């Protein structure tokens, strides 16, 4: 039906003349995973192309579109899109190549394929884990400059659809939209580039329950010492030491999961402030013990330091929490 | 025998006319693995197709079906099924492609292949680990709409068989069955979709023995303090502190295995209630020590608080367990 | 030499007539790994096929066998064996495909290839780690029923050889042998199936030294308490608590390595019995302390409980060990 | 257009005569990851080739360059570059091969491709983590010696461009530049080799906060003992022991992450010196207890050892830190 | 130039007559990694072949060798070497297949390729980590017996070269050399086999510092108890218990890294002897406490046991170390 043997498909339509326009639209099937250690995400989508080539015209009386097997895609000419700044990708091939080709009697062509991509995304963790991130996926032609191929969104802002099933267990997904920009390479020229943009927001419940509550409970345990007879030395000393030693484990367990950045995160501040709060309660009792021994040496109830600590330590911690949650909201 | 050189197999049977019907049936060989962190499962199965094409007719006197090598599959026309919402898949190829082709003298065709698939499954962990999940595998044609191809289960509900060897170490598998539904894509049209459905139920014995028993034993250890002379301060203080510090480790060891969901699970409730039960026994003795020191200061047996705690703490824990196992059964 | 252009190799020898017999023999090169979490093993072997096809006859005066390059395998007809219930496999291809083809002047053919397979194996862990497992590898034709192809072991029981280098660090390997059985699929018919069977036995030394000895040592540490003055409360209390808290870690470290089965293993019994032995020694001293305080209240040496515990606890543990190693031998 | 059927492209241009010159230039897209355990890095780049072949001449009036599909690359002759000392690499192929071919009417050719490489890099950890590393990527022709192919940087030092987005979370990247050298293989001859060089510098903030601070805090905790009444034996003994036991965990947690080198690293020195500082404070109190018991035996305030330790231990640690940070800056 | 269309390259040179000799030589580029858990190593090398075939003769006046593209390798005949007892391998293919072909006017051929291999190696850990291992890589023809192909090292012992960059962070590499042996398969015949042999020696510094020193320090901590007043029960009891409990962690941390062998390693002996040394110091004080209580009961300084332990325990440990390092050197 299609006159495939007649023509040299190594050359584009309009070869030697003005640029060929090619339109694009997209449907996202899933957003698959995200990594902070590697700074990347994975996405699966359907991608579609539109153009006209009169070498693929055929006669009919119905003026309708026809579908063809799919093994003809490797005989005709086809555009050459690639994903910019991507780590890896593939096209699906079970039970056969997931490819579709439809042609109109005047030579208009529709071409579609299903693909999975993993792409680069630079992340900022200064407000972690109360953070927000923004991402994009880039599309461009490899071989043809804007003097030979013209690339655009087919229907404007309506060119992007999203599956209603899309979900991530740790993030809220929002603000899908599309943009365009021109790009330059020194050795080869100017190119059109298409963008798909979106925003992510992290859920905090896991981190409350797994980090912020136990640190608070250790701080509250250290306060119990102020309520115990100053004469019970082998009770008051280990009570403080054990809380110091636990707070160290919590600090280690948090930071072992993240990338080794060169700046402080919002969770680090909270944990290290709680550490100094616990550390100071040990020096307090050391002072009380020394001053009591001096009194014994002079001579040979509740001490004022205990009496004041019972008020001062909790008030200070409450002030710190008010400030912190005013800053990070 | 088969006139393969005579015809253009880029076009379907009945091209330009009414839709071709294609029937399907399936046998599941194994259900291979399941992930909560990734929310997916893996399955291996045999998949079969049935249709008629008169371009593949041949003469004989016996009216019987014949089997052909398998290298002819890439010369003739073949339907184009794909698995919807799937992460990855392949066809087996040792010692050769695991493919079968049988043809009748009137052009009826039987086509079979062996495949492994990994597929998406959304999971709810609010009753974990006493939870039940339901899953499905989706089948659809990539290129042809319901105006060109008609897809149906060959024998109705009898179209699905299951291997007697199928098993999972952590789940009971039940309720295999098949359904159909129509699907719409904005840019390309209407399609028939086939479903395979099943249900999973988790075994709880591992979690009893590995989580619920040790937390109970820590709670029962904290009660021993009420039976010890109030004068033995360096004994009664560490006995409580060490149980608090162990309960924290159990809490951490559980949640380090699961996805970071934004809601509380049924096991979290039990562990955090046990934590507060243990935490309170430390404040109890702090109160007894303070009140004894006040009595000493005034002046200068078993305390009522101990006497009452010996009854109140165990009764409250038993009430809590009755309620909990009434709710989660 | 071979008349390859003359014939249609899409059709088997004797197409349209009685079944073709095909003989098989095997040499195992290595048994590569085993997984309890995944319930599978990996094997590498050489696999050989024997049949006659008169379309491959050629003239000679010597009546001897000749070897051919190997690129002819994709032109002639070849049998279609696959491994049943397998997870994955491949054929080796460095520096070229590891394939061999030899032909006799009357058309007798010998065909060989090297392959690696990973296969399913259901395992029972009720006597773990003193357990024994049995495994098998299954071989069958994909497309041809017993009416068209007949599959058998070439030399009877002599058809299976094993490399003298085969070894596993954790198991003793024994009892290699071969069997045959007929198989039925509802939609497609009856098939011949060949089996390779073997047995595995686990070495226990690692588990003695890494699990059973330290649990025993914790139990023996708990007994030291009975030998210490009942007046040293802050010594006798932590001595018991610390052993409870260590035994919990041993229990956790064992079960974190295995699949989450729904039944008790032989190592679980030992560890949980040792746990209760240690748990009881804490209640013992609690009783002694309470009864001493009652005597003080009445009034205002070694206690009989200590005196009896010094005999009763070790005797009971020794009785338990005699029974256990009588049952699991 | 191009006379591809006319010529034998198994032979290079100028076959049997002087060497063909081939020029190269490069743009780096990303530096992807680095491993100390494996001693390697990963890089993604665009690579370009320039040469003339008169068998690819064609007539035109415009004297301009033309772009061709890309399926012609496997028909014509093309240079054979490989990456020396590399572990693995691939060329990107979605949605098609990422390859470009441009030709001028006189037969000048431009050839480009996108690739990812993982390459060997020998590392020195004697000043870890205050260390600096230098790396390079090597390029060479596989089959042709300098008598048949001549390989050079196209534009001198201007032949290397770098993407402005390039970043690593743990390193500062600096000093990109290019060099050339001749290489010899005994069996096959002399070859031209091109180099791409760069330098890396590690950020230290993570290691301060995660290793050096907690070790210092343990040392400062051990000093508190000198301020406590020498009569409180069950307080002063555990205070020292627990710090020894914590310092061991820090030492283990650091070295579990790195390769098992045969020499001491700069972080090892700090940690083991802090260990001996803590170890000595236990022997100190042992001495005080023994000497006090001797005084009791003779007979039957603050001891001079405590009085002097309160000054000597901190001064010594401060001297050690001054020296250390003078050496490692 | 080469008459490729004239001949049947499915047949070897001298087909039907005496065996063809094929010579080999090798250059090792890198030794990439080693695993004790899997018992294997990985190697990358260049491999070369030499033979004569008069079907590849061509006329010239210069009598020199010529290089050809590399796409002709799949048209001519080529030998069929494979690596015996190997787990996996591949040939490098970026930017093209890393293959070289050179031919002389009389039909002498040189063939080269670059490859990476992973190979089996049986290891003995009875003297671990002071152990020495020996390894080899095996080379053989798949399809042709010694009656049809003759395989030998081209230049004798000079056939093996090694890159000066080769290094491993944990081993000293020594004693590279080559051997030959004949091999028999029951079903198929006799074959020539080539060997590459080498030796490895482990560096011990990591294990000194990470295992042997801390165990010694725990033993020395247990001795401090003998220097403390026998009346300080809550000090002397935990001092011993905590060292027992730490030594258990060291024992576990070592053996969690290695394969689960059925025999004792040299490091196990040291650690378990140190364990009993620490265990005995607890029974010592238990005895002293009991005997003191008996003296109190009779009645109603330093004990001889302490006095003797202060000499006996260290002397015994020093004797043990002398013997151990005399045996394992
Ligand atoms: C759906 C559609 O666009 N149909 C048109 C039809 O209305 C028109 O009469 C014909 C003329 O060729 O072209 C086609
Ligand atoms: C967020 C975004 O890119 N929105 C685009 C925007 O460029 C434009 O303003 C709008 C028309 O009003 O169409 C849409
Ligand atoms: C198994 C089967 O269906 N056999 C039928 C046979 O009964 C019938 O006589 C024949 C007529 O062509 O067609 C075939
Ligand atoms: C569970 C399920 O899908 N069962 C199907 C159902 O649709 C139908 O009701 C039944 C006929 O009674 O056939 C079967
Ligand atoms: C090894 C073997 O079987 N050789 C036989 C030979 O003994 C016999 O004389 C000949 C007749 O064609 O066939 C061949
Ligand atoms: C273990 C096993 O399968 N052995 C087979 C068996 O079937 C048969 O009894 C024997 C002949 O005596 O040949 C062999
Ligand atoms: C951009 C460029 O180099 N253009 C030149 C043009 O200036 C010159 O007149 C012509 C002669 O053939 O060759 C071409
Ligand atoms: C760092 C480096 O390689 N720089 C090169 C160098 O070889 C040369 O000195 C310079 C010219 O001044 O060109 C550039
Ligand atoms: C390098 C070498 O071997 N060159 C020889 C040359 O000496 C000899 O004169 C010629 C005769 O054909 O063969 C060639
Ligand atoms: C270690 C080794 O294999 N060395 C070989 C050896 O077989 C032989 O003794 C020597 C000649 O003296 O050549 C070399
Ligand atoms: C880490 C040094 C701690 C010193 C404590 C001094 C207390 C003095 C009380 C007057
Ligand atoms: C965490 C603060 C604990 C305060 C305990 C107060 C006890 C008062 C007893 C009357
Ligand atoms: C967990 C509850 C423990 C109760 C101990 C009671 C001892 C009574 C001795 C007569
Ligand atoms: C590890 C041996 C410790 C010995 C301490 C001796 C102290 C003597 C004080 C005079
Ligand atoms: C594990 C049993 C320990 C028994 C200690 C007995 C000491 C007796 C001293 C005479
Ligand atoms: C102690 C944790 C407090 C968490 C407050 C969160 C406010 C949104
Ligand atoms: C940008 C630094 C914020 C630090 C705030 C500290 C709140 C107590
Ligand atoms: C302490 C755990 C109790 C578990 C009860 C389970 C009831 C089915
Ligand atoms: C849906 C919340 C259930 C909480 C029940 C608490 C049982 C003590
Ligand atoms: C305490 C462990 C005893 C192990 C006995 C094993 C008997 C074969
Ligand atoms: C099948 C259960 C065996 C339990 C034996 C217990 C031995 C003390
Ligand atoms: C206690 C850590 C001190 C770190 C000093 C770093 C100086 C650049
Ligand atoms: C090259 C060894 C440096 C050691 C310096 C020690 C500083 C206290
Ligand atoms: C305490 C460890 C001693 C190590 C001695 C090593 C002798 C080569
Ligand atoms: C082969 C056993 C060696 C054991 C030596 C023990 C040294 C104290
Ligand atoms: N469109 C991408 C190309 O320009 C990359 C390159 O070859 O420089
Ligand atoms: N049947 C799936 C296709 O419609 C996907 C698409 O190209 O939109
Ligand atoms: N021999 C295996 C086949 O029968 C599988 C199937 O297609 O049912
Ligand atoms: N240019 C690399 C080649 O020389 C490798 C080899 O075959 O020796
Ligand atoms: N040279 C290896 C072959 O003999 C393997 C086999 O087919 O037996
Ligand atoms: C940005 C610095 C914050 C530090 C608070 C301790
Ligand atoms: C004390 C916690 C209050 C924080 C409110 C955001
Ligand atoms: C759904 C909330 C339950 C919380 C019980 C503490
Ligand atoms: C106290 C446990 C009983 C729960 C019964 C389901
Ligand atoms: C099979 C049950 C055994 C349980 C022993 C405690
Ligand atoms: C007490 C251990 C003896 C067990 C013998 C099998
Ligand atoms: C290079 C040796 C340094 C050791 C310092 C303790
Ligand atoms: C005591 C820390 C000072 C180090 C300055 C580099
Ligand atoms: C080979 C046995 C050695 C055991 C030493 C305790
Ligand atoms: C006490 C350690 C000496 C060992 C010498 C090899
Ligand atoms: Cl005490
Ligand atoms: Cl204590």
């Amino acid at each position: 039906l299609l006159r495939i043997d007649d023509h040299d498909f190594s050359m584009r339509p309009g070869f030697g003349g003005p640029a060929i326009p090619v339109g694009v639209d997209v449907q996202v099937e899933s957003l698959d995973s995200i990594s902070e250690v590697d700074m990347d995400f994975t996405m699966t989508l359907y991608l579609r192309h539109y153009w006209k080539d009169e070498r693929l015209s055929f006669p009919s009386t119905n003026n309708l579109s026809m579908t063809f097997d799919g093994r003809l895609v490797k005989k005709i000419w086809v555009p050459d899109m690639f994903f910019v700044h991507s780590k890896r990708s593939f096209i699906h091939d079970t039970t056969t190549d997931n490819v579709m080709l439809r042609v109109q009697p005047d030579g208009k062509v529709l071409y579609s394929l299903r693909v999975t991509v993993t792409a680069m995304c630079n992340m900022d963790f200064s407000r972690f884990p109360l953070d927000t991130q923004t991402c994009s996926l880039e599309i461009e032609s490899y071989a043809y400059t804007e003097d030979d191929l013209m690339l655009y969104w087919k229907k404007g802002n309506d060119s992007l659809k999203t599956d209603e099933r899309i979900s991530l267990s740790q993030f809220l997904i929002q603000e899908f939209h599309t943009t365009t920009k021109l790009a330059f390479y020194s050795s080869t020229g100017w190119y059109n580039r298409l963008y798909i943009n979106f925003t992510l927001r992290r859920h905090i419940f896991f981190f409350l329950l797994q980090t912020y509550f136990p640190a608070t409970l250790m701080v509250m345990l250290s306060w119990v010492s102020f309520w115990i007879d100053r004469r019970a030395v082998p009770a008051r000393v280990p009570l403080g030491i054990t809380t110091v030693l636990t707070m160290s484990t919590i600090i280690t367990g948090v930071n072992a999961s993240m990338p080794r950045v060169s700046y402080i995160k919002a969770v680090d501040i909270y944990l290290w402030v709680s550490f100094v709060f616990v550390f100071l309660s040990v020096l307090e009792y050391a002072a009380v013990n020394y001053l009591t021994t001096v009194q014994e040496r002079k001579e040979q109830d509740t001490h004022a330091i205990d009496k004041y600590s019972r008020i001062i330590f909790p008030a200070a911690y409450i002030l710190f929490n008010l400030i912190y949650w005013s800053i990070f909201s």
